[PDB]
């Protein structure tokens, strides 16, 4: 028996944070977001739980709107500069399309949950989570040049 998965890796914990399993949509509704960012809808998990968070041991982080404009500057060079190195033809447009993507954040702050990948690593990769609406599980939002995708196909199983 095969067993078939796409799974989502922080190109510097290479922590899991999300799988195929999640159909993504443009952030926000935002076409243009797309290229630099993807949008998945989690659901409730019984013993409730949210399926993202818990599927992937991520755990929420409390940023402050200083906090969190200290840290995704840094964390935009880090990860410009890992593009440098290892994926150079994402370079400018990693750059150009960010910076609409990063002010609607921090213009719709309130809106927002951080998390934290399994390594609990305060300089890798965030994920956002907001409630679109009335709607009663969050949706999570992932900058993708900050991630690596991992193909697999085993005879078990993958964990």
């Amino acid at each position: 028996m095969e067993f078939r998965m796409k799974v989502f890796k922080d190109v510097f914990t290479n922590d899991e944070v999300c799988s195929d399993s999640y159909v993504q949509q443009d952030p926000f509704e935002v076409p243009e977001f797309r290229e630099i960012a993807f949008e998945v809808k989690s659901n409730k998990r019984i013993k409730h739980v949210i399926d993202i968070v818990d599927s992937f041991q991520l755990t929420s982080t409390a940023f402050s709107k200083k906090e969190y404009s200290a840290y995704i500057k840094n964390y935009m060079q880090k990860v410009a500069k890992y593009l440098e190195e290892k994926k150079p033809d994402r370079v400018e447009i990693f750059k150009t399309k960010a910076q609409p993507f990063i002010k609607h954040i921090l213009t719709n702050f309130d809106d927002f949950e951080f998390y934290m990948g399994e390594s609990l690593d305060m300089e890798a990769g965030i994920i956002y989570s907001y409630y679109k609406g009335e709607e009663i599980t969050p949706r999570f939002v992932y900058i993708s040049d900050g991630l690596f995708e991992e193909k697999y196909l085993e005879h078990h199983h993958h964990h």
